[PDB]
């Protein structure tokens, strides 16, 4: 099996805006996770071909990763902060669905998710 194409990251047919919350999601939330020592396997779509995981995309139908999230933020793809928060949650949940507790990748996701929740608890005020 091939990989699927990556998630869309730019769409000129969607209106665009900058907001305090979206800026914070890029500058604080995404940055903090991106620079973390456990970021690597979450920095791009799961490459099921290279990883030899023929069932990955049989199981995970809503893939998401931080590379995609970073590009979406940079390209003003999200209008509301909750759209971006949902993408992070999808990323973590996919890891937990596909893998097993105690797997090294799950321990890494759990560490990143803890930091994510910490930073989201300090979202700035809405316009
Ligand atoms: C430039 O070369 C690379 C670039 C990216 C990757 C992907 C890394 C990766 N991407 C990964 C993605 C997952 C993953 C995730 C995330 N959710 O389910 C699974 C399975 C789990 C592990 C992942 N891993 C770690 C893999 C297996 N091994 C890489 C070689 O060193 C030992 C570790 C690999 C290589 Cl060799």
């Amino acid at each position: 099996s091939m990989n699927p194409p990556p998630p869309e990251t730019s769409n000129p047919n969607k209106p665009k805006r900058q907001t305090n919350q979206l800026q914070y999601l890029l500058r604080v939330v995404l940055k903090t996770l991106w620079k973390h020592q456990f970021a690597w396997p979450f920095q791009q779509p799961v490459d099921a071909v290279k990883l030899n995981l023929p069932d990955y995309y049989k199981i995970i139908k809503t893939p998401m990763d931080m590379g995609t999230i970073k590009k979406r933020l940079e390209n003003n793809y999200y209008w509301n902060a909750q759209e971006c928060i949902q993408d992070f949650n999808t990323m973590f949940t996919n890891c937990y669905i596909y893998n097993k507790p105690g797997d090294d990748i799950v321990l890494m996701a759990e560490a990143l998710e803890k930091l994510f929740l910490q930073k989201i608890n300090e979202l700035p005020t809405e316009e």
